């Protein structure tokens, strides 16, 4: 197909994602501000922020504030972007997610939580804030449910 004029049809959003995965805030900052798609389908079946290197909450800010996928996850393992933040121990990213719109009480298909991963890798700062917004729960029985909608006068 004679390209270089009518080809392309490129949802140049892949860049805001690839640049994010490469820890490139400046690249995404200008890209998305230039027209980068906020919800573009990548080849990794991952959202535009779940693949932002998780080493620069700034990337999630532009993306999230622009319309990233801080809520939607993967239909294969339900990996929400909430895990990606705690996975690298980045609490700044968690704030942006809950600062604009991001469900932090999901599961990784298998049954693990974003707060359970942080406590295992050593991201206490994120596992703590996660147990508050992500797993907003306590213990014992009765109250706001007392804990992860399960252990209480509620069997699940």
């Amino acid at each position: 197909m004679e390209p270089a004029a009518g080809s392309s049809m490129e949802p140049s959003a892949d860049w805001l994602a690839t640049a994010a995965a490469r820890g490139r805030v400046e690249e995404v900052r200008a890209l998305l501000e230039a027209g980068a798609l906020p919800n573009a389908p990548n080849s990794y079946g991952r959202r535009p922020i779940q693949v932002m290197m998780m080493g620069s909450a700034r990337v999630a800010e532009l993306l999230l504030l622009h319309g990233a996928e801080p809520n939607c996850a993967d239909p294969a393992t339900l990996t929400r972007p909430v895990h990606d933040a705690a996975r690298e121990g980045f609490l700044d990213t968690l704030v942006v997610l809950h600062r604009a719109g991001a469900r932090l009480d999901v599961r990784d298909a298998w049954g693990r939580l974003p707060v359970d991963l942080a406590e295992e890798l050593g991201h206490r700062d994120v596992a703590r804030y996660l147990r508050a917004a992500a797993g907003g729960t306590r213990g014992s029985n009765h109250a706001r449910i007392d804990a992860a909608e399960g252990p209480s006068d509620i069997p699940d």
